[PDB]
């Protein structure tokens, strides 16, 4: 009837992963009764405008050749640097490759992807160029944008030596900086569930067409093996690429965060489910659902045309991974950013492993399978109230814990002991106008 | 601890979609906190015995040719009209194509489908003929039955311009009429969950067999590409076609509704789940699971024969759509119907959309994300008690709302404030014998 | 607010399937309101060291020929019988083929399977031999182990004539016996959820390569149909074969049962879910997930190499069945067993059927759809507390029912009427050291 | 507002609640000549509206009055250029945007 | 003899179309007794 | 379409007939000089024309609505409703007795016939005009042919609607007015004050 200390600590680390008080890691309060080790990966990166040596082509130029550097087409990218630019960070629930960074000359109308599988996607310090017409970039084309993946190698090493895993919490901080009198720009951030699944797209096979003119051999094996089959299974994310533009995200989701660029961002990626079961590590190719063009069976057609029905385009990322199911996908856009910017991107990812016997994780176990249903119920209740992001410096929220978690923990069921903790009012997270209010009406003066 | 007004209104519109008091539409009480527009489609159709101009052949006659009218085989169908007929309406959870109508010369032993994909399925005013031996019908065969789809075009138009959707409620009314001294017949109706899923059937590929007799060319590409692969993915419904005969439905389900034909029917299609999340519109080919013939690996067989295991027959409907998941599938049979009948088929479908920015739906938004767990719990509790159908004129139930919803809303958990609302007794829906009783024992005199 | 008698009876039969008091079978307390018949299959088998006439080869020797007996390679198996042996029983959630038995010359490092599909798997009285190098066995190879399936034919007969089924409870008793002064050995048992699903593995197709040298025919149909496709769908179990060794199982799971061999075992297979819905009978080929070798897209690779990504090995069992979803998979190992042993393997499987009209089950119906949410909540709560197995003779637990079910039934929610039933303490199931304690501290003196 | 035609898209979005209010129409007619033609872009959510301006203009139409005196109405001075802005009831309007 | 809620809402939305308070739309208060859709 | 659109539309069995009192749509009824003119009905336009960005030459063929000439000349009563009634699926051997009553006021010209029939009594009544304007939106569009002489009219409906106009009230409360249900098809008809209407014809 009362939330334990372990449940409260887990709630604090789940809602505020990067909070200063969050030092000791605690596991999921479900009483799993298994030997587990909690790993906490804190990483820091310095993103800025890449030089020429960090850029590579994704087109057929580097088809079977290794990653091929830009053949001094960097003049166009310098011309980009003459004007203001746009930054985009996309946090998919992938365990490694925590975020994907994108540089644009100007704000796009959608988060588009390439139809053809890119060649050699580049980890963060190296970027890869994509053309302006939504295609892979070879030397001599028109660069459209730059893309990179922020990779955690220790996560891969530990995932290899584990029987099961589950993501406990993830937070991404976006400390922004720019030269004096050059700090213009806006920042937007939004979380939403993109529940991917293991799907195979519909492809066509190759039918042989043999015309044997031999007098003795007149078999004419004209067999029609040009049927419709399923490609290899991939983990496909149903992310609304066409609806990921900043303005659409702000107008759709109420809890979306908008502010000045100098405020940065701090996204505590949340979970969309009440249960967080262990899953066996199983990396798989990652792909993204697109849209369909041919209606097919959406209209009355012949039995021959039902094959080419509403087939949705699947964009291959050429990246293999295992994702954390039911965790939200986050998108943050920095628009009108001065090209000589700097972004201290911090990431904190805490996840629980079941160590494989004889593995390096087995030496760091921590056995206390606590059980707290009240904490899980409070986390489920709070999912729709917490905003999607906060300014970079807005850690250590006073309203969290003794005030918000208490004002929520007595709502579920009839499990209420205290008479009334504190009334809960609708907060107003107006960071742009400097009129921010908490869940209890207390104002917030800016600390940056 | 008390059900709000919005939750009560949603419960009323969900359990009694076609009730006279249901005028203002209300959204799902989950606090989604998104911009939504609720659309209500009310449609009316006049089904009767079709003339010759409304009948088309489904066989290879209209293979690539357009829909081909019956070549005056309508004499056999007139011979059908000499005797009594049978009507069947099947309400699958498909959003458009709300129901499928079938005319039979006599009551069948099962709801059979065609193995081969029919050519040009016809929307309601036009019917399509199927042979008596369970095959597609070409001119000169023996007609077995007629089939049509009742289509809602506005639903398609609105589904095109939406980011997400969810079905709020659906009701189908079946007002029956016939000439005087010609009103014989019985009506049966039953709801049951047919939880379809995106599956691909197992098919065989085409292996080339080349015998090149050339002296220089003796490759002999005899490659065995006759393996087993997966066809294109389709949304398959596991509806018990062999068990959809009227008598089996009455003997299986207790809440099934039976009455005289003149009473019509009124089916408030219900949901089998407690959660109703938003889903992105994604039309797909619709198919129905059949039965298997070859046992395959169900018995000890060689590793070569494991390929042709228990492969279930999948009947393609040649209709593409997106279905409402977890909603029940309804079947109603009118047996012993006079051929000169008339059926006023009314349908009311209310569903919530997330409007795409700049779409026509964005001008009809309605923003009040109410939250009511008590209403959802009451809906979950009431699923197993409400009968599957009512007579056509049996709207505006007195026992609903202040009596039934109140007698249920204090059951869940310990969320009870009032001492005792009203005791709940098992009702007796004996419409055939005119001895109907409500959930509280109050009799019902017939209002038609 | 109080658990009914039917719910208590179902809880008793679910937690203690083989208890002496469990005589009358009771259905799942969910108020399904359908006509159902509960079937209880009790089977007894006498497993021991097989003679030569009961052994068959799984290799290509019996490829299309019928089951082929060992060509007097039984001398090596007698040499096995010279030393101590190892027994393994694996209870997958398959309805028929309740358990799979394995004889080893010595304890293996993992529960390995054969990559190639075995030929003619043999039901219990007959065994099938597998080579020591993890391959199928032909005459003249080195035998590695013996394998058999324990089959229930009545379950198959009844599953054929049913519209739907659900597994109510399953228990396996392992009464062990051996000659005097020959009773050495240890027994280990563990349950864990292996949530299988219908998946298709990734295979390669056959591309024709034709070189027509004819002067008139120079088509050169060199079409590249060597793409990657999906095999036939199979029900794949994600059982940790590499982690199923006894020591790893004991060190991983706390509730795992270990004892002397003479104590036998008694495994009440439990369920991992709170809901137990009816499912239509649908036998399918059973396979087991393995591990992957080629990393593929787990590293940055070309768009051509993304096809051969992390493809997991799938071992085909050449056995077709329908499994009970969400039920645990059990593994029991008898190590250091004297070769002249005897195992009375008892099995009790109770499951509910919906009878098909006119079937033999329709004459044994039993209609009282009781509803008890408290019993289901108690079963959900007790899942993590009950140990995975007990000694063979440890039936009729005193702490069960009036003590444990009562001490649990008032925990959920606020549905508590009695003040305090009995405090619950952590039990100590130390069967090896003869210091066993119940959930209330009461000691247990050995009854065997 | 629209009157949807049969079988049109608008028919799926219907408000079946026709209300009648003569007082509101008369109040709008009266206020037509008092309201300013425009305001600064950020001057939404006027405090003086709704229960002060609408109320204080609501008893004047005819004598359809139940509340004797709501608030005397004074001539506002919308001098946005010199920052000396006074609302309909003399309350100064400090620049909030 | 007193203004109704619908009349007040219409007055607000007619005099202050872009006011943040105006969230829901209301029709013209004349009791037209027709099926209407407000866009 | 009419049944779905208008709430006060009247529906019944064909044998009930109809009785439609055509109502004005304005509170004032000024005199007008007689001026017969050719009548026509607006259709729908086909060519969009300048509804899209077009050249100067195509402005002429802009949205032009078809005008259907009736080849009939008359002078109309402005601000009076147009009535329309449908008898669907009636027997071809039917017989409809149409009875129209049209009462209208004239200003006679000198030396004309009308001058011999004169009413020199001009009265003034603002309350009656306001009451009619208020009742315009409440009255049903039609009634069964035999449903004349409504009991609820005159001193119940007119009275109970007479205090609402402004506050020009001397009698405090006459009768509360409830929403009637004119369900002529199902015989569950209730008047403006809840009193049931049993079929008298």
């Amino acid at each position: 009837a009362v939330v334990t200390a372990a449940g409260l600590a887990w709630l604090r680390q789940y809602l505020n992963p990067m909070g200063p008080d969050t030092t000791s890691v605690t596991g999921y309060p479900d009483g799993s009764a298994v030997t587990t080790c909690i790993a906490d990966y804190s990483n820091t990166f310095n993103v800025s405008f890449p030089p020429r040596e960090a850029l590579y082509c994704t087109g057929s130029s580097s088809s079977e050749k290794p990653t091929l550097v830009d053949a001094d087409n960097y003049a166009k990218i310098d011309k980009w640097s003459n004007y203001d630019i746009t930054l985009c960070v996309l946090a998919l629930p992938m365990l490694r490759n925590v975020v994907m960074l994108r540089l644009y000359p100007h704000t796009p109308t959608a988060f588009a992807l390439t139809e053809q599988t890119p060649n050699f996607p580049q980890r963060f310090p190296n970027w890869s160029v994509y053309s302006a017409d939504g295609t892979r970039f070879n030397n001599g084309d028109e660069p459209g944008y730059l893309q990179s993946y922020v990779y955690l190698p220790n996560v891969d090493k530990h995932l290899s030596a584990a029987r099961g895993y589950r993501l406990l919490s993830r937070g991404i901080t976006g400390i922004f900086s720019a030269p004096a009198l050059e700090t213009q720009g806006f920042v937007t951030a939004c979380q939403y569930l993109a529940e991917g699944s293991i799907q195979s797209q519909s492809i066509k096979s190759d039918a042989v067409r043999s015309v044997t003119v031999n007098s003795d051999g007149t078999v004419k094996n004209v067999e029609s093996s040009s049927q419709t089959v399923s490609s290899m299974p991939r983990y496909v994310f149903p992310l609304d690429g066409d609806n990921c533009a900043p303005s659409s995200l702000t107008e759709t989701y109420h809890q979306a965060y908008q502010s000045k660029a100098t405020d940065g961002f701090y996204m505590p990626v949340l979970s969309s489910s009440r249960d967080n079961p262990f899953h066996p590590p199983q990396p798989r190719a990652i792909a993204v659902y697109g849209s369909f063009l041919a209606r097919g069976c959406l209209d009355p057609v012949s039995e021959a045309h039902e094959a080419d029905g509403p087939t949705h385009d699947i964009y291959r990322l050429n990246v293999a991974d295992d994702v954390a199911p039911l965790f939200n996908t986050g998108v943050v856009w920095f628009e009108g950013i001065s090209p000589k910017f700097s972004l201290k991107l911090k990431t904190r990812t805490v996840l629980q492993y079941i160590p494989t016997s004889g593995s390096v994780l087995a030496n760091f176990t921590r056995h206390e399978p606590t059980y707290d249903q009240i904490a899980l119920d409070a986390a489920d209740r709070l999912r729709n109230l917490m905003p999607h992001a906060y300014p970079a410096a807005y850690n250590d929220w006073g309203w969290l814990g003794d005030l918000l978690d208490s004002a929520i923990s007595m709502l579920p069921g009839v499990g209420t002991v205290y008479n009334i903790a504190k009334p809960l009012i609708k907060p107003a997270w107006n960071w742009l106008g400097n009129k921010v209010s908490d869940f209890f009406g207390n104002p917030v003066a800016r600390d940056g």
